[PDB]
């Protein structure tokens, strides 16, 4: 019923009670483990998960059972016993991201959860006016390189219509440029998008680090292009502390990670454009961003340069190549006085917040292959921690691409 | 698409389902409500018998000879003898067979594209533990074959009812002694605190070192365990030094060439084989990285990045990360000038690829324990990282099993 949890490095252990409280099937059965998998294959239950989310709500502000308590879980149920659905107070939305924020297994950055600034975009009714609401996003999440959480909430979705939606996976990305030879100029992730913005009008550039524009839709209309203006979009050029060359390898990275393709649900309610940002963990940038294969794929450029024996794996020059390309980047943030975490300090941070989480809640929702980061797994101490992973509510859900 | 799982190459963009899962006939500790895939420990005539009819469908599926008058008289014949003394025996074939598919369907090893290649020495007729240490040195002898390692598997008499277990005491057959200090502290291998207490009071006298062989503890049915020492020309050692790194050589750090786990139950059929030793040779992260890196092994990153003079105050100048490689690579090097067998772990992990795809066409997929095949240093780097894997039980199986004292 309960499961032990133990960390191997400690020899400490824990039960998770937490988990009892899961009311949404992950994609695990007896028969066989799915849990590596990155993407999963009435008026009564709207009700039901309203009613436990205003449960949570006024459980967390400790007026349990109250007066205010009683006459909102009367609002909800009139309203939707009358129009099929309801609406969340401001101050209820916000308790809600922060809790969505919490309960997600995937993220690694969690000691920061109760510190999140929640814009209220609920009022947009144009793509022009979601185009503002995110350029305030940005301008606020950035303040200068002093990065800050921050989450920006368009209308939630409604049984008559089409979403509000932004097409872009982040607010910022780099273009990916398809060529004749079948290579890619640019982030090979994005050729995708990057074809879309041309088809809807962009003129593109011809560079490896073109900031893509926004696509962005309001219910059942065509997309609408919007260019950020560069002022707003806080860049950093990669150096390395010793190595010279590295600079004119003219790579480099946007400040400000911002997804903006998750759904948020809270008490039942659906928000399909809800962009989140906070700060980059290094290796993101630094191992997948510039080295995964399927990416900037620099690992080979990078070891050459640094006159590496390319021609046998057990020289070891990628892993060498790896760690003075994590170097780079942390180097290069603190030096351009943008908050970034190391996954040293942020893996130590995690193990904290699942101490404090075990004292809160009984247990912490963590998913093992994406809180160990992507080098040196095993030098950090959550490879050595056991995890329970399972969906809680308030929730971001992964959702299908618009197009 | 087909109501089997779905699995994707995320570096490639392949997909392939997985049928061979239908096969599984033992429950995991996942349910819907929660994954516990990262848990490292997860907890009669008629049970017997079906697990036994499985079995030898398999063996007859193998040789090609299903629904043949020789696989019905195995089946008749292993069901009278189950019938008249509740257990039943393997066949020489039987064993070397059950051996290799135990080994090929071990969700966290990485090194099984050798599966075919195993020799199975059969030990069945063992009778004390004296022989139990003959056996096991002429495993020793013939899996270290001076450097050019050779895998292998020793199988001891199955378990019987009412009567004690063959059991191998030592998680390996090679393992570093752990001497508990004075200071609270350990010299040698913190893992083998509790075997090295338990060697020296079963009468061993112990040593001083940082990387003492432990004796063997071996024990017959019914009998205490006795003690054996591994005479040293046989246990090959391979010193560390660094291929420019002139001082690595000057820290004293060692390891052994032979990988060999002696603690884990092999079940086939039905039958429980609680002593058969296996061996393989390395991969190197498991050395460099988790032998000579864990917090609670050697821990010898902080030494090595002093050396290096790295500045140990602050994560983000990665020292932890620049140590780990240095060791890692010392390990590759020392291994291969010393012309003992070892494997990185990007070709390791290549060929774990290939060894997906060869059984995806065999048997239409592969059970695999993510958190264990991808590497505990420079994970994405391999190409195993951006692969989804099922993970499910098959048998024949290797099981852990409690440390019998
Ligand atoms: C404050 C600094 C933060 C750090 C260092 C951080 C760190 C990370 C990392 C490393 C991942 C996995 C990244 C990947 O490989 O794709 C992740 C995932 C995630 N984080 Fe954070 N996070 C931070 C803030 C936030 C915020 C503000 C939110 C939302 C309010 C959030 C919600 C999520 C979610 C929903 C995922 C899963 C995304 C997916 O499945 O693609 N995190 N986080
Ligand atoms: C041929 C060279 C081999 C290589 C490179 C190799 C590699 C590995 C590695 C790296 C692990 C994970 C070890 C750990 O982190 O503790 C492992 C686990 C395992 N391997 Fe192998 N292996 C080899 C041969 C064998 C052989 C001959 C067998 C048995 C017939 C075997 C069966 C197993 C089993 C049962 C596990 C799981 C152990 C546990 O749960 O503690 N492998 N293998
Ligand atoms: C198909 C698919 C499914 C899924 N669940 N996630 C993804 C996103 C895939 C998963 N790894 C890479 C890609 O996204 C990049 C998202 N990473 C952001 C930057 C994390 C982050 C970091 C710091 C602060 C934040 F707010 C968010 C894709
Ligand atoms: C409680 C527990 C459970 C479990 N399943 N394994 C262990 C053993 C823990 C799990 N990782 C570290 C420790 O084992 C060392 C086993 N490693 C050997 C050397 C693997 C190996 C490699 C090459 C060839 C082989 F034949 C075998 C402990
Ligand atoms: C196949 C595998 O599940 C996939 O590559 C995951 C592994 N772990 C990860 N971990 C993080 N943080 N981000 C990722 O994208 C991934 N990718
Ligand atoms: C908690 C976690 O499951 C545990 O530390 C695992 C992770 N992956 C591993 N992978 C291998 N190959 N060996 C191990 O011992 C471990 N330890
Ligand atoms: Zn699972």
């Amino acid at each position: 019923k309960f499961p032990r949890v133990k960390n191997w490095e400690l020899g400490s252990i824990t039960y998770d009670t937490l988990c009892a409280q899961s009311q949404q099937d992950g994609p695990c059965t007896p028969r066989r483990c799915l849990g590596s998998l990155v993407l999963p294959r009435p008026a009564e239950q709207l009700l039901s998960q309203a009613r436990d989310f205003i449960n949570q709500y006024y459980s967390s502000i400790k007026r349990s059972g109250s007066q205010a308590h009683e006459e909102r879980l009367q609002e909800v149920e009139a309203e939707v016993a009358s129009t099929g659905t309801y609406h969340l107070r401001e101050s209820e939305l916000v308790f809600g991201a922060k809790q969505a924020w919490r309960n997600a297994p995937r993220c690694v950055g969690r000691i920061q959860w109760g510190k999140l600034q929640v814009f209220d975009a609920r009022d947009c009714s144009s793509a022009q006016e979601m185009f503002t609401y995110i350029c305030n996003h940005i301008k606020y999440a950035t303040n200068r390189g002093n990065l800050r959480s921050a989450i920006t909430v368009f209308p939630q979705r409604a049984p008559g219509r089409g979403d509000f939606r932004i097409w872009n996976s982040q607010l910022v990305r780099y273009a990916g440029y398809r060529q004749q030879d079948g290579s890619v100029r640019g982030d090979p992730a994005n050729v995708e998008i990057t074809e879309l913005c041309i088809q809807h009008g962009w003129t593109p550039g011809n560079g490896r680090f073109d900031v893509l524009p926004l696509l962005l839709q309001a219910p059942d209309e065509a997309p609408e292009l919007f260019v950020l203006p560069p002022e707003l979009v806080l860049e950093v050029p990669l150096e390395h502390p010793t190595l010279e060359w590295f600079a004119a390898l003219g790579l480099r990275w946007y400040a400000l990670p911002a997804v903006s393709n998750m759904l948020l649900e809270i008490g039942g309610l659906e928000f399909s454009a809800a962009p989140f940002s906070g700060w980059y963990m290094s290796t993101e940038i630094g191992t997948r961003n510039l080295c995964d294969p399927h990416r900037y794929n620099i690992l080979e450029d990078v070891a050459v340069c640094m006159d590496l024996d390319t021609r046998t794996t057990s020289s070891l020059w990628k892993d060498k190549a790896a760690v003075e390309i994590n170097l780079a980047v942390l180097h290069s943030f603190q030096l351009a006085k943008v908050t970034i975490v190391d996954h040293h300090a942020a893996t130590v941070s995690f193990m904290k917040h699942l101490d404090n989480e075990q004292k809160a809640r009984g247990g912490c929702p963590a998913d093992w292959a994406w809180i160990v980061p992507p080098i040196s797994g095993s030098l950090t101490p959550v490879f050595h921690q056991e995890m329970v992973n399972y969906i809680l509510s308030p929730a971001f859900r992964y959702q299908p691409d618009p197009w």
